[PDB]
This record gives structure tokens, C-alpha cells and sequence, in this order.
């Protein structure tokens, strides 16, 4: 069993989407911020090892990858969806500090770091911590109710 | 139903029911002790998102602030008790490595030592520091962290 949830950008109220909102995004489709809510921006978290797991797009089964699948992606590495499952797509959903951390230690950011980015803004990896990289994980039926993604 | 050990990060001691009984009486103190055995295994029963009950596996008793108050003061002793209610809600913060009560204070060793001796009591205190950090590990591998939210 896996709780279905929305990944909500705390500062803007926007959500993580595959660019274009497809039920089956092509491999390497970018992960962007968008204000819309619908079935094709639902996500699930597939726990792999304690805190580490795959951030899975619910509609397609593709998971979030740093583009290129490198072990230690540099700052500004774009985030995309890809079907492959391996250790470089491992993230942890820190619901206490409200962020999404990659196994190599960087966080998911809006590209450019705005607290209030436009729709379709890309998301990237970056080592910095500030309030524009905060995310909470909420019920698809109530965007203000936090849900436990680890069950 | 994952079973885990609650390991005091700085010393490597573990939370025990005082006395090591598989059947601790109500209001038995939670203490730190170096020994490992099934009578110090814990479970976590999720109630509401991050909040749940910290449960002594062998007895089913859960962790309470002594007195069951909703907003216990600093130095309130932590004990085991069978009752289930909202004043016994905790979250297991495995990212910052601490155990936080619903009202915002944390589980500490009494006195705040990074190396508390065996039988040191545990208490609630609002401060954050190295000596109140806990990690949650596998009974078959005291260095492998396990997910308690299950
Ligand atoms: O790029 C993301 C964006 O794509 C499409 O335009 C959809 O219609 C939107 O709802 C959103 O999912
Ligand atoms: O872009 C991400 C994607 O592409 C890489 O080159 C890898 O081969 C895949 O496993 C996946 O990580
Ligand atoms: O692209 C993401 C990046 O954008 C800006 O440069 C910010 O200052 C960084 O902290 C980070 O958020
Ligand atoms: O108080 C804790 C302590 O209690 C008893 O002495 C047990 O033998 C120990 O292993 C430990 O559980
Ligand atoms: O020691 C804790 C204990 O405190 C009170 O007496 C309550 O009535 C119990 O439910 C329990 O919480
Ligand atoms: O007993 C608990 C308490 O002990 C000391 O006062 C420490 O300074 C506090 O930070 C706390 O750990
Ligand atoms: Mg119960």
C-alpha cells in the first residue's frame, strides 16, 4: 500500500507536475511547478530502504530522476521522470523539515529559487537550504491536509 | 509491525523499561541501558500522519508523560502505561533524530549527558542538543536504521 499525495511547494502553493500533464509522460520529461490539481500530478512514494525510496508518478509509474542518472548530480541538475529504477533515483521525503532530499545530499528546488515561480518553472537539484525549497505532502482530496507518504 | 530499538545516538545505550521486564507495571520508568534483548524492543502505531504511540513490544504498554497531562513541564518523567489517548502522542523524527511529543517537548536523558550511565531516567524537555538525539535501528543490526512508520 502507498498513500497517494500531491507534492506542494510551500512558498507558492503550486504543485509538482510532469511538464504537459500527460498520463504517460515520455522518459526525461521535466518535473515542473504548476498550480493545477488533477490525477496526472498525483504521486506515490515507494519506500526502498528506510528513508530512501522512489518518488513515483501515480498515473505512469515513472519515477523522479536527476537528468542523466549521475550518482552525485551538481547544483542545477534538472529533475525528470524516467521508468528506470536504480539507486540514483533515491530520495527521502523529509516531512519534518519539509523538503525532498536526494541520496547524494542535494534538495529539489524551483530552478532560480523563487518563493513564487511561474507555472511550468523547472525543478532542479541544489545544495542550498531556504524557504523556496520547502515542500509538504498533502491529500489529493484536501490540499491543506498533510498525509504520511511512508505508508 | 516493524520492531525496532530506540538507540540513544551519543552513547549507544537504548531505551528500556526500568527493570527489563517483558511485563512492566503501569508507570514503570523508561530508562537508558546498554543491554539488548527482546524486552527492550519497541513498535510505533501510527495514529494521525506523523503522530502515534511508542509501544513496548512485549507488553503492549505505550510511552506516556508521567501524569498523562496534555502539556507536561520540563523534567516530567516518561513511563509506560496501557491507556491509549491523545496525551501519549509522539512523532519519531528520523530526519533530525529526535522523539517529539504532541505538545512540542522532546525525550531527553535526565541531566542531558552525552554518556548517561545505565538506569538513567528519561524525561521531557524542550531544549534541542546532541544528547537528546535518538535513532531507530533493527533488532538484528543495531547500526541499520529502520523505518518506524509502518
Ligand atoms: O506542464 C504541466 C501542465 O501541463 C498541461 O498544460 C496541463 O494541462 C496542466 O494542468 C499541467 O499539468
Ligand atoms: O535522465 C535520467 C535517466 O537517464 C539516465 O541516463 C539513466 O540511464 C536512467 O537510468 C535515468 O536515470
Ligand atoms: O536554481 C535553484 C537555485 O536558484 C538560486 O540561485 C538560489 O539562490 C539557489 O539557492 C537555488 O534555489
Ligand atoms: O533497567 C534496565 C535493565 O533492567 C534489567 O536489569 C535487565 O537485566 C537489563 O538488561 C536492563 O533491561
Ligand atoms: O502515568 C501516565 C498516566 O497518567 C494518568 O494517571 C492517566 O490517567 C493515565 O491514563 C496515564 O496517562
Ligand atoms: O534533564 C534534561 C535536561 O538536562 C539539562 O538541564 C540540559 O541542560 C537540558 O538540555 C536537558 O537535557
Ligand atoms: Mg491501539
Amino acid at each position: 500500500h502507498m498513500t497517494t499525495f500531491l507534492i506542494k511547494h510551500k512558498a507558492s502553493g503550486k504543485f509538482l507536475h510532469p511538464k504537459g500533464g500527460s498520463s504517460n509522460p515520455a522518459n526525461d520529461t521535466n518535473l515542473v511547478l504548476h498550480s493545477d490539481i488533477h490525477e496526472r500530478m498525483y504521486f506515490q512514494f515507494d519506500v526502498v530502504d528506510e528513508r530512501w525510496g522512489y518518488i513515483k508518478h501515480a498515473a505512469s509509474g515513472k519515477i523522479v530522476h536527476p537528468l542523466g542518472g549521475k550518482a552525485d548530480p551538481p547544483n542545477e541538475t534538472k529533475l525528470v521522470l524516467h521508468q528506470d529504477r536504480h539507486d540514483r533515483a533515491l530520495f527521502a521525503m523529509d516531512f519534518f523539515n519539509d523538503n525532498i532530499i536526494h541520496k547524494a545530499g542535494k534538495y529539489i528546488h524551483p530552478k532560480g529559487g523563487s518563493t513564487n515561480p511561474p507555472n511550468e518553472t523547472l525543478t532542479v537539484m541544489h545544495g542550498d537550504k531556504h524557504k523556496a525549497m520547502e515542500f509538504i505532502f498533502v491529500s489529493p482530496k484536501d490540499k491543506d491536509k498533510r498525509v504520511l507518504v511512508y505508508v
